[PDB]
């Protein structure tokens, strides 16, 4: 279970349906944990993947994306490499752009924006070949 792991639980709570705003103090604490534990990055992405997947909640997705954008720029490629994997962007993030989830243009453009930004590559390893194509498709159609 994703929300079971130490850092997994902090994520479940930081993006809980209840909260109506971003607890940036908490998100930071989350990143620091991601950077301390041995498998924090992997375990974190499993929880984020959960929270995101086929979710119809506005704020949960809004908060989760904000939480993602945080880790992306506060944790090395050890994290960035798992978020740009096709298993995440194509089978989770981009799914939300489907009409079925009727999410607002606000959140929609934010999704495209991550794709476009992550497609720009990050410093160091991180292979963005996949998300690079996931972006191109959103542009073509």
């Amino acid at each position: 279970d994703p929300y079971a792991t130490s850092v997994g639980h902090l994520i479940e709570k930081a993006t809980f349906a209840g909260v109506q705003t971003e607890d940036w103090g908490q998100f930071m604490h989350i990143c620091d944990i991601i950077n301390t534990t041995q498998d924090g990055p992997k375990d974190a992405v499993k929880a984020l993947k959960k929270r995101i997947s086929k979710n119809y909640n506005h704020k949960e997705i809004q908060l989760t994306l904000s939480l993602i954008d945080m880790c992306v720029q506060n944790c090395g490629p050890s994290f960035q490499s798992l978020i740009v994997k096709k298993e995440f962007v194509k089978e989770n993030l981009v799914k939300l752009l489907n009409p079925r989830y009727n999410l607002p243009l606000d959140i929609q453009n934010r999704i495209l924006n991550f794709i476009k930004t992550w497609s720009q590559g990050f410093p160091g390893g991180v292979d963005v070949s996949e998300v690079k194509e996931v972006y191109l498709d959103l542009v073509k159609k």
